[PDB]
């Protein structure tokens, strides 16, 4: 008998009737609806047009890069590009469609911290449901003041300054319409600007230069984008492209090889785009190696804005 | 001062290196991480093959819908079948890929409950973005120990028992594959699905009188690839029932309604709808970017198969 | 001897080097041009959405309206809803891909007004390129004060209020999204819609008698990916109205039928019709090749709207 | 009360009836309507069969140049062939699906010219829609006694003549037929001719020789057709490939870069095609650099033909 208790909700209280007949919604005018979103979108798209850390790619990687970013300095405007309608990249599963995910040791400490439950097996640990891990970073990354998701919106290029570097920004659209297709052509694209420039569009070196993060995933549809955008502007740069699969190679090197690339000034990779970039292994459904090397490039990344 | 506090994170302590050089992550083989993965999904088959609780369709209305449930029952098998890769449905964006999230008062209640922050607007609250709201209730209900999402999974049928107690349709489970296979022109066919049955049956196929009877919640939506699917699935089976068919746009009217209608289908027995399915069925009128309804639909749904399973 | 005057444009006496070498621009940085456009766009969605006039689908017979209406009362907001990217429908072209554009009298008075040139044939007149009659009319449109167009954008339903003032359909504003969203088989779904609404209401939400109501007039011709859209869901909805279907072509019944049939539509309020969608809602012949009843038919559209809001 | 003025149109003194049933057409046969179109149609396609200048893409570059070359020298045959149904490329929006468009001076002398109304914000001015230059542009070219607009219609190659140069001509079909597909093969295209050639194929030393202006935009569906092609063709000629998005530089050269093509006698370009030919950056949402490159190429085949 656990059925002997009682049911309760938030209308529990204020809705009496059996058939809910005493429930009603406070009035509302169509109007009122529309011009809530639209203001508030375009606030977002007024303050974000000059950001301090632009990261590219909401997957496993790039929400905990964000997550000890913005946790660290929650003054810093961190604009996260998301092409996908639903963020969480690859991490909604494990593989073949089956459902745990599996994060060696010492990646349990960032489970700790973001107070997430797992099953201990000794050198690694199980989280139940990938989807578990992904949705709880999510909640926690978005309610922080100064971090704005633009999902359902592609980088198509980067906004660049002469040779030496560097990157100044990234060239934006939305989704669908990088994808189309048949339609009339052009359909122009937005761009979001780095800090540290001045109103003639020159360099001010007073000012602290902003950052990009790549962490779009090894290559595909939209995969390894800023990857291969930086080798194909650059001739002495070339893709390493990604090796065979062998999990103790792969976990360790895109930890280690994660952080600020070599050729270009404030740009820096994480997760699987670093093994294309630096042709490493792959690992396939471990999911350890994803986290903490986020939390790599977000040290690399607050050392760069502590000055 | 912000720049000058210190660089801290879980493994600070832990790695003393600049270039990060004395990292390592304990040793595995790889036969070890399938393993693991399997043997845990195949636990999840055997354990839900039988389930009290069948939810279709992992939206903003199913996922509320969970969330009281599975917190007023933690005893009760509770199956979420979601075809897609990402569950939430229509609640990553607001209207015209926008953000924000509005939802009219009282459901800021349902937001005071699960914690989540918004902006007072008088008759209505905000909350910044709608991918704040689903990406909370999706953390707080896969930690429930009863609860199991089975993502990239489809329905595309029902189970079902032979006439009336009462009604033309009875049901009893349904049938699943996954999404792909499904969706699969034209391969090689067929691919024969899988089934999930609901409590109150015995070994020889018959009802057990003796156990409360499980039930399906299906909250589809009214559109998609599938969508409004369980709507549509009664009313060909049964000749005398029909799609209401969704109407126009108007928000006080259709939001009123759509929670109001939620719950137990007149017809079929142990089966209930909430969110935008409830308005395919009924023949209501739509909302647009509005989400109140969607919330405390499900809540309506929850209290009344609550109380099936009370007694 | 034209090859022996000089060579002149807007730069000649400010760029000096055969090799433009001392031509430049003013400087500039990234984020003035995205922040001049976007705060624009936000300030147009603002404005219009409560709007007086609800145009749909910006062809010849709705550009033709907006034309006329604008004009008389530069003080109503007409909001004109577009799904391509370039405006103008079928009037880029004439038939079979050639290019001249046919206007039977008296729609050579409407391009007398325009100031379009033409060659008077009798019973009829040619404009040399239907590009030239489309993007004249688009060019002095645009230039209005109060008009707005909307492109890559579609209606995907009504806004409606419960029936009769008499008539089962009553129009309060209509549903939008981009129009790539709007086709978009198939990923995450849902994508949401906004909505734009019609002049006339209290805030919360009901009728305000104290001031003219709004109207929509829809434009959308007889096909393409949508098409004939607002005659198609008045009819869905209203289970006693159903749809004429356009039948054969006949050039001297068509563009008769279609001028003197256009405008208010007997059933629903507020509600008006012009062009070849007239033509599928009524079951009129087509007429091809010719043009001047699609002017014409927004001609006497924009009368009858007029008429309204004089009192 | 603005409501009590009077509704006025072009048929308020001949139709009396408030129902419209005393208006009526003068009367017609169908057969009369077809004549009419296909009659013009032909005198088109004979008159234009060797053309003076060839202008290849109808945006906002082909456009402006061809606005300029036609005001100037309105004896000149001036073919412009487009292969979307509706001409003007992509300058029907601004950027990320949004209306207004964005002009750095001296650009506003051209609209000026144009009488297209703006907003003076310094530095630069704005127009409320993109669509609004774009259709007063139109409407002002069109109108121009020896300007012929084939939409519709597509270049597939070009017409040569053996090296040392040149360009002869292009090679036409319609659109849906170049994209075909699944269909028969072949359908073989049609020619148009550049001035200059007796009737035996050979140069008429004589006579002023036509010009291609190629104006197709940056590489894609349809993009960069005759920049492409003038590679293929010669093997030490290669295309230098767009570069990443920076306004200062990209609307500098563009302008600069515009013009007379090195390698190739009788071939011009303007727009973004000049920067995937010549290697320059990208602008992304703002158009000042597309209407005046039109103006520099229009006054290097202005010269041409003034001799």
């Amino acid at each position: 008998h656990l059925n002997s208790t009682p049911v309760t909700h938030c209308l529990s209280d204020i809705v009496k009737k059996e058939d809910w007949s005493d429930f009603k919604f406070a009035p509302i005018r169509e109007s009122t609806v529309s011009r809530a979103m639209t203001s508030r979108y375009f606030k977002d798209l007024d303050k974000f047009a000059v950001s301090d850390v632009i990261i590219v790619g909401a997957g496993s990687s790039g929400l905990s890069a964000a997550y000890v970013i913005a946790k660290n300095r929650p003054d810093l405007k961190v604009c996260i590009i998301e092409s996908s309608v639903a963020p969480g990249g690859g991490s909604w599963l494990g593989g073949q469609l089956f459902s745990a995910m599996v994060m060696r040791k010492p990646a349990h400490l960032f489970l700790q911290e973001l107070e997430i439950p797992y099953e201990d097996e000794g050198d690694y640990v199980v989280v139940k449901h990938a989807a578990l891990f992904i949705s709880t970073v999510l909640s926690k990354v978005l309610q922080l003041p100064n971090v704005k998701l633009f999902n359902a919106t592609c980088v198509e290029d980067l906004v660049t300054r002469p040779p030496t570097v560097t990157v100044a920004g990234v060239v934006t659209n939305w989704t669908l319409v990088t994808q189309a297709h048949g339609t009339q052509c052009s359909m122009d694209p937005n761009v979001i600007e780095l800090a540290g420039y001045k109103n003639d569009g020159t360099r001010d070196l007073s000012q602290k230069h902003g950052v990009i993060l790549s962490t779009t995933g090894h290559d595909g549809p939209f995969g390894a984008f800023c990857a291969k955008r930086i080798v194909d502007i650059d001739q002495n740069q070339k893709l390493g492209g990604m090796k065979g699969l062998d999990m103790n190679h792969a976990e360790h090197d895109v930890v280690i090889h994660s952080g600020a690339y070599a050729g270009v000034d404030n740009m820096y990779f994480a997760g699987m785009e670093v093994a294309e970039l630096d042709g490493l292994n792959r690992m396939g459904p471990t999911f350890g190696a994803m986290a903490l090397s986020g939390v790599h490039a977000a040290e690399q990344i607050l050392k760069h804005f502590a000055a």
